[PDB]
């Protein structure tokens, strides 16, 4: 009963590895944005990054951004599309896409059970 | 209409039972870690465990860890991989894997409806 689980788990890990490329592209794309737009200047790029790097990577999955919207008049008008495309459009899209891949990998592995 | 639901629910419970082994392995693996690394010493192992045992089991599904990152210079450099592999790499992986299994069990049961 437990045999296929580790193999199916393993294929899932490979899928995560492939999905890491997309995730990294998104992470760079929007972290550099947040750093440039949200605040001006920093202790080099590392300080500005590490200031809020925790939020995009884990908070989005964990909790909704509450102070981010408040922290953000052309700048006022242009701020909203930034965040809107940043989180609700792409991140949700990416996470769901990964989830779909997990569902298909488990499906194909469990379908061919008792031979693997 | 409601007949297959309890059977399909029952198969799902069996799947949960099988997945409990993996979950227990992960729970031991990372609870002992958290206890050893996060803080030094305790009122035996039970005190240190029960101190934060609530978080890994339920909070992760419920809410993102906020104070855990803050609580955590070689120790500073080595702390980040610990948590990173601890929650975002494995727990997410395991929970999704369980979810995939639920989807397949319901699918196969509902596919063969009106005979069960």
């Amino acid at each position: 009963n437990l045999g296929p689980k580790i193999i199916m788990l393993q294929r899932m890990l490979i899928d995560v590895f492939f999905f890491l490329f997309l995730f990294a592209v998104w992470m760079v794309a929007f972290g550099v944005a947040r750093q440039g737009i949200l605040r001006q200047n920093e202790q080099r790029w590392r300080w500005i990054f590490r200031s809020v790097i925790y939020e995009p990577y884990l908070a989005m999955f964990g909790q909704v951004p509450s102070d981010v919207d408040s922290t953000t008049r052309f700048p006022e008008w242009i701020t909203i599309p930034l965040v809107c495309i940043y989180m609700l459009s792409t991140n949700i899209l990416l996470v769901n896409l990964l989830v779909a891949m997990f569902g298909y990998t488990v499906g194909i592995v469990q379908e061919n059970n008792d031979q693997v």
